[PDB]
C-alpha cells in the first residue's frame, strides 16, 4: 500500500498521460495567407530550410519577408540559426518588434539518412523557441521541405518537453507550462492530412513522456493504467497477466525479472482489428522496464541513471499502436508490453537461477542485468502462441543492448531481421520517418553456440561478449518464437536513439506509422 | 516485527543513552588537597602540561612529585609520555607504587588550531590510561593548562568508549566495563563550575556513544525514543513526524531517501526556550543518516563501514541541544533530527527519481548515495518554515562528503557560510572549544549551475565533481531555505572530525555551546 | 645495434617467410585414381562433406570406403568427427591400418554468410589432423564440396601452424616440424586450377605466419626486409620511407606513432602493374602495428597480450597482393604498409600532442592508443596522392576497434565504404571467399562532430564512445583522402577475424583475391 | 542597470533595435540586431549589434 498522497499524485499523472493532446498543428502557406491574412501568431516566427530552399524567390513572399531576414539567410551558419527583429509586422501578440529566426538544414544526407535531415530541424527549432518571450503562445514554424512525415515527428519531439516537474509542475499532474503551441506551416497543404499528421504527433509526444517520467511515476502499474485508459476511450482490447499470474500460467522470465520489485510485473496485450480485410497481421512486443538497477548485478549509478528510459521500446510500441487505431490504418495488431521493473532485495532472481520459460526452454541466469531479452522471450513467445491469431510479422522494440550504441550510434536503432525483405522494409520506413535505423549481423549459426549452458537449455549471457552482441541478444529472443510463426521477425534495438541530452526522443513511434503504411 | 530478544536490547540501549552519566569530574589543586590531603585516588596519576609548564616551581608542589617524576619531566619527548614508578605513595587502592605518567603538550599552534592543542591532551591521557592496573578506579589527571572548557571535552572524548560490546557488556545494555573514572585536577579553580563542565563532558560522551553504536542498536526508532526519554525527563517540547506521515505532509525528500529502509524515517524536532529573553534565535539541524549503504548507488564494502558514523551530525546538535538546557544558556533553540537509513530494497528512492521537496522545488536524483543534503534541505525547510518561531541563525551539521576531508581535513569540519560575521564566529568558537572548524568556498554563483536539470527544479548532484564538493554540496541545502528566512546560516560538514581510528569523537557538541555562549 | 645472435635469428625468419611454401596442394578423385591407383598417401584419410553429401552413391566409389567408414557416416554428428580404422588399405607409408575420418559440414547458412560453411571445414579437418601418428606424412583430404577456393583457404588455415616455436622450432627459423602435407581432393577437376589454389593456400599461411610471429621476430624492420625479399624475387617494385625521412617528408601521423620504438617506422609502398590494359587501379593500404603497447595510453596486460595480431591488415593486403602478382591478376595495385611499433617510453608521442599529418591537416591527439587510425591516414593519403597513378578504388584493412568485435563479432570484418556498389562487391567476395564482412554504419554526418578539438582541425578519438564506434574509425581515416581522389573507399576492421582461440587465421588475403576476380 | 543610463542612447550605433535587444537579452546571455546603413570602416551594409 501507497500513501494517499502519492497514489493521487499518480492518478493525476496517468489522468495527464491518458488525456494527452499535442502542442503542434499543421497547415500551409496559402491556407494561413487565407485565414490569418498576413498577421503572425505571436512575435516569434521560425523560418527553416536547406541554403538553395531559403534563397528560393518563393521565399520573398512570406508575410514575415524583408531585407533584414534576407540578410539573416546571408549570415546563417548551417545547422545554425540567425535570428532578426523586423518592426511594424503585423501580429496576434501585438508586439512593435517580431523576431524572426532563420535556421539553414544541410543537404548532405548519407545513404542510410533521411534526406530531409529532420535531426536539423529538430535542432533548429530547438534553438530558436528559446527566443520565445511569453508563455502560451502560438509560433508559426515556416518548413522549406514538403516531406510532412518526417518534420511532423521532427517538430513534434522539439523544443522543451511536454513532461515537466519545474516551477510548481508537479501540481498540475507535470504537464510543462513551457511549451509553446507550434504552427508547422508547409509549402504546399500537406500530401498527409494535417489531423493525420496531428496523431502521428500527438504520439510521438505521448512516448516522449512516457519515457522521459521517471519511475515513481511511470510504474508497471499505471503504464497499464495508462494502456486501460486508452483502451476505453478508443474501443480496443485489453488483456492484462499480472503478478503472480505470470507465474502460475508458466511466464517464468517476466515473472522471474519482476518478482522483486515493489510493483508486480505485468504481460500487457492491446488488439486492434480494422473493420474489413487486414493488410497484414502484425504482433508487437515491448521492452517495457520501467527502471532497470540491474537486479543482483547492480548497475553503478553512472549507468543506472537515465534506466528509467528502459520502457522506451514498450512506448515506442504502445505509441505506434495508438496512432495505428487513431487513424485506422489497415494491419490487425497486438501490442503486448512487457511490464516490469528490474529491482534488487530479498526476492531477486539470481545469478545461477534456472527459468522456465513461456516457451518450455530453461534459461540459466548468468547475468540479472540481461533482463530484456527474457522479458521479451516470454513476450514473442506469448504473440506467436497465445493469441487468436497468428502474426504473419513479430516487430520486437527494446532498449537492448549498450552493444548497439558501439555497433549502430545514436540514431540509428539496430535491426536484427530474419528475412531481408523485412529488413529491408524496415530500414525505409526508417528513412523516410527520419526515425532511422541500420541492420546488426543476422548469422543465428554464429550466435547460438554463445549461449550454451551446462544445465539449461541456454544461458542468457553471451560466453564471448565481443562476438556481435546486439545480434547474440536478438538471437537470445528468437530461440523463444513459437514453432506456430513462420513469419518475418524484425529486431528493434533502441537503447541510444530513444533519448538524447534533453531526454527522451519518441522514437520508434513514426518508423512504425510509416512501415504500416506500405505493408 | 522484531524478534523479542532484539526488542528487549533496544529498550535496554535506549536506556543506556537517556540515563547516561559521565565518568569525569574536575576540581583544582587547593581544593584537591583540603579533600584528598595528599592521598592518590588510586596507583596511577597523569601529570600533562607544556615543557614550560611542566617546569614551573608549582609542579613541585603537587603531591605525587618526587626525584623520578622530575627526571620524566626531563625524559620525556614532546607528544609523548614517560611513565614512573614512585614508591609508598600514600594511595586511596592501597598500592605499594603508584606510576605517575608524565605527558607533554607542543606549544606550537597554528592560527587555524587551539592554542590549547586538546588534541594532544586527548591523545596523552588515552595513552596513560593504558597503564591502568585493574578496572573501576579512579585516575587523578593533573592538568597543567587553565583552558577549562577544551580540556574538560578533550578528557571526555579520551580513553576507552562508554561504548562497548566487548566481554559480555553486550548483557549490560552495551555499558563498557573498561572505563576509568577520571578526576582532571586544574591548577585554579576552573572559570567554568565542574558541574557545568560535567555537564559538556557528558554531551561529548552521549555523542560518542551515539555515534560508535552500531545501526543494529542505533536505528531511527530508538533515536527518536532517546531524544523522548530527554524530553520528559529536562522538560522539553518534542514533535516526530514519522514515517508515511512525511509523504502525506509533504516532505519528500527524507520520506524518499528512508521509505526502503526496515525502520521508518522521522523527522524529530526539539524545542527549547529560556525562561528570560532570549539573546538568540537558533535552529539546529542534523543529518540522521543511522546508516548510509549508499541505497541504489550502493557504497563498496570497504566505503560502507564506517557509515553507522553518519547520523554524527545529529548526534552533535542533539547533545549540543541537550547542554544547553542541561545549563539554562539564554538561547532559544530548535533542534531538527533528520532521521532515517538510506537502506537498498524493493522501496529504494532510483536514481531518476524526481522528488517533492517539502520546500515545493523539485529534486531530480542523479545519485541516491547524496542522501543527506536531500534529508537536510527538508530539514532546514522545516526549521524555516514551520515552526512558531522564525530563527536568526540556521546551523545544520551533517558528515556530508569525502570532499570534507580531502579540503578541510581530519580535524577540521568545513564550514559553508551565507555571512562572514556567523562565520568567523564559529570559526572562533571552534578554536576556543577545540572542536575546530576551517571554512570552505561560499560563491553560489558557481555553485547553482552544476545542479541543473532537464526536469526538475534540480538535481541532487553535480554534473562536475571536481568544482568546490563541499561548498556545492552546501549550496544545496540553502536552495530549501524558506522564504521568510533572511538571517545567518552555517552549514558545518563534519564527515571526518566526528571520528578517529579509535572511533567516535564526540565532535560538536562543545563547538555548539562555545558558539552559543558568545552569542 | 642487437646482439649478434638476435640479428642471426631474425634474418633466419625473414629468410623463413620470403621462401614459404604451402603444405597443401589440390586435385580431383579421377586424377587420384589415376595417379594413386587406389594406393593412400598415408595411414590417415579424412572424409568431409554434408549429410547429404556424404550419402551420395560416389562416395562409395573412394577408395577408402567400406562398411565401417558407411557406419562412420551414420554416427558422426553435424560439425563433429568420427574415426573408424580399416584394415589391409593399400598406403605408402605400409600402416597396416589406415585411419578413416569423417566430418559432418552443415548446410545451415544465413544470407551472411558463405554456403559452403568453411567455417567447420576447417574445423574438422582440423580435428581430424590431431589423429596424425607420424610426421613428415601426406593426409589425403577427401571433400565433396566443390566450392574450391573457400574450401582451398580453410584447409591451408586449418590444423597445425607453419609458425611455431615448440621443441627446438626455433633453431629451425620457427619452421614448424609438427605440420602434415595435405593433399586436397575435390570430386570434379577444379573451376581454378591446382598451381593456382596452392598460390591462395599460400598466402593464406604466409599472412597467418606473420600474424602469429610474436613482434620480437616480426619488426618493423624485418616487415619490410620480407617485402623486399619478394620484390626481388617476383619483381615488382617497392618504396621504403623509413624512421626520421618520414618526419622530414611530412608524415607525421606514422612518424608520431612509430618514432618511441626501438625500430623506426616504415611507410612501404608495394607497386604491380599487370601486362597490357588493368580491368581497375587499386591501391591497398594495411595497418601494420607490430606491437600496439598502447603507447602512454598503456593497455593492461590482458589487452596487450596479442597485441602481435595489429599488423593482420598489413599481412591481409600484403598477401593478397603476392597472390595477385603470382598468378598476374589483371589489377593494378599498389600496397602500402603502415608499418610502426606503437611503444612506450621519452620519445612517445603524448596525449596531447598535435600531429601534422602528411594530408596537411592536423590532429589533435585524444589517446595514443588509437594510433591505428592515425598511421592509416597517412597510408591513404600517400596512396590517394604520391603515386604514379590515382586508384579507382581504394582499400584499407585493419585491427582497428574493439568495437569491431561488439559490433560484427569475429568471424565478419566490419565494412565502412563511401559507396553501395563497392560495398555489395566486397560483401560478395566475402561470402564466396569465406571470409565473410558485414557492413557497419555509414553516415559521415553523424561521426564528423565526434572529433571536434579546439586547437587542431580534428581529434583522433570520438568525443562519445557509444556512436558508432567501428564506423566513427573509419571516417577518421577518410578526412585524409586526397582531394584528387573521388572513387570507391573501401575500409576493412578486421580486428577479430585475423585470429581465432589457435592462433592467427590468415583472414583477408583471400578475400582480396576474390574481390580483384570480379572486378 | 549599467545597459539603461542614459549615456548608453548616445553611443554611436544605439537606435530603437538595441533598445529592443537591452529588453530581451536574459541575464548571462546574448542578444544580436542588424543596424542597416550605419557607418562603418569595413563598408558593410548591416552593423551586427550584439548586447550582453
Ligand atoms: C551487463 C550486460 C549483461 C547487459 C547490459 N544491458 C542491460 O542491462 C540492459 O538491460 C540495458 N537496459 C541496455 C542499455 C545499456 C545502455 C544504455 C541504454 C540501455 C549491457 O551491457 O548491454
Ligand atoms: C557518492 C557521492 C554522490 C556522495 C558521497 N557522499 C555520501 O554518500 C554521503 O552520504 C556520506 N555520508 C559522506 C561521507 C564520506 C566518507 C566518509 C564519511 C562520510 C561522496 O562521495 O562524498
Ligand atoms: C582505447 C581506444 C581508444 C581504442 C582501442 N583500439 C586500439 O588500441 C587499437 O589500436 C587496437 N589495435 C584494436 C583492437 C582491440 C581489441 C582486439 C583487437 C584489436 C579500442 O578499444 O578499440
Ligand atoms: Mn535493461
Ligand atoms: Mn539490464
Ligand atoms: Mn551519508
Ligand atoms: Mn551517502
Ligand atoms: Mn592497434
Ligand atoms: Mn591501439
Amino acid at each position: 500500500t501507497l500513501p494517499k498522497a502519492e497514489a493521487k499524485e499518480l492518478s493525476a499523472f496517468v489522468q495527464s498521460c491518458v488525456e494527452y493532446k499535442t502542442n503542434v498543428c499543421f497547415t500551409d502557406v496559402a491556407a494561413y495567407e487565407s485565414n490569418q491574412k498576413g498577421v503572425l501568431s505571436s512575435g516569434l516566427a521560425v523560418l527553416v530550410g536547406t541554403h538553395k530552399q531559403l534563397r528560393d524567390p518563393a521565399v520573398q513572399r512570406l508575410p514575415f519577408y524583408n531585407p533584414a531576414v534576407a540578410e539573416a539567410i546571408e549570415r546563417v551558419k548551417e545547422g545554425g540559426t540567425y535570428g532578426v527583429l523586423v518592426e511594424g509586422l503585423a501580429n496576434a501578440a501585438g508586439s512593435k518588434f517580431v523576431r524572426v529566426v532563420v535556421g539553414e538544414v544541410p543537404t548532405k544526407a548519407s545513404r542510410n539518412n533521411c534526406p530531409a535531415r529532420p535531426d536539423v530541424v529538430t535542432a533548429l527549432v530547438t534553438a530558436a523557441l528559446d527566443e520565445v518571450k511569453e508563455p502560451n503562445t502560438t509560433v508559426d514554424v515556416f518548413v522549406l521541405s514538403n516531406a510532412v512525415l518526417p518534420i511532423a515527428a521532427a517538430v513534434a519531439r522539439c523544443g522543451k518537453h511536454n513532461f515537466s516537474a519545474k516551477d510548481g509542475a508537479a501540481a498540475a499532474a507535470y504537464n510543462s507550462g513551457k511549451v509553446s503551441r507550434l504552427q508547422v506551416v508547409f509549402p504546399e497543404p500537406p500530401a498527409i492530412p494535417p489531423k493525420d499528421l496531428e496523431a502521428v504527433a500527438t504520439s510521438t509526444q505521448l512516448c516522449q513522456r512516457l519515457v522521459d517520467a521517471p519511475p515513481n511515476l511511470l510504474t508497471t502499474a499505471t503504464f497499464t493504467e495508462i494502456a486501460q485508459g486508452y483502451a476505453k476511450a478508443l474501443g480496443f482490447d485489453v488483456d492484462v497477466i499480472c503478478g503472480d499470474d505470470l507465474c502460475e500460467r508458466g511466464y517464468g522470465g517476466i515473472y522471474s525479472v519482476g518478482k522483486a520489485a515493489f510493483e508486480a510485473p505485468r504481460l500487457v496485450t492491446l488488439l486492434y482489428t480494422p473493420k474489413g480485410t487486414p493488410v497484414k497481421k502484425v504482433s508487437l512486443v515491448g521492452k517495457g522496464i520501467v527502471y532497470d538497477c540491474g537486479g543482483l548485478a547492480l548497475k553503478p549509478a553512472d549507468y543506472m541513471k537515465l534506466m528509467k528510459h528502459d520502457m522506451g521500446g514498450a512506448a515506442a510500441v504502445f505509441c505506434g499502436f495508438l496512432t495505428a487505431v487513431r487513424l485506422q490504418q489497415p494491419v490487425q495488431l497486438s501490442c503486448t508490453l512487457c511490464l516490469a521493473e528490474n529491482a534488487i532485495g530479498p526476492k531477486s532472481y539470481r545469478n545461477d537461477d534456472i527459468i522456465v520459460m513461456k516457451s518450455g526452454k530453461t534459461v540459466e541466469v548468468i547475468n540479472t542485468d540481461a533482463e530484456g531479452r527474457i522479458v521479451l522471450g516470454d513476450g514473442v513467445f506469448h504473440a506467436t502462441n497465445e493469441l487468436s491469431f497468428t502474426p504473419d510479422v513479430v516487430i520486437d522494440m527494446a532498449t537492448l543492448t549498450g552493444a548497439q550504441g558501439i555497433a549502430t550510434g545514436r540514431h540509428h536503432a539496430g535491426l536484427y531481421v530474419n528475412e531481408e525483405g523485412a529488413e529491408a522494409a524496415m530500414l525505409r520506413a526508417g528513412r523516410e520517418s527520419g526515425e532511422t535505423c541500420f541492420p546488426v549481423l543476422y548469422c543465428p549459426e554464429y550466435h547460438e553456440p554463445e549461449f550454451k549452458s551446462n544445465h539449461a537449455d541456454m544461458t542468457n549471457l553471451m560466453e564471448r561478449r565481443d562476438n556481435a552482441g546486439v545480434s547474440c541478444a536478438g538471437y537470445f529472443i528468437t530461440t523463444h518464437l513459437s514453432p506456430k510463426f513462420t513469419g518475418a521477425h524484425i529486431h528493434v534495438d533502441l537503447a541510444y536513439p530513444v533519448f538524447n541530452s534533453n531526454g527522451a526522443t519518441g522514437f520508434g513511434p513514426a518508423l512504425l506509422t510509416e512501415y504500416f503504411r506500405k505493408l
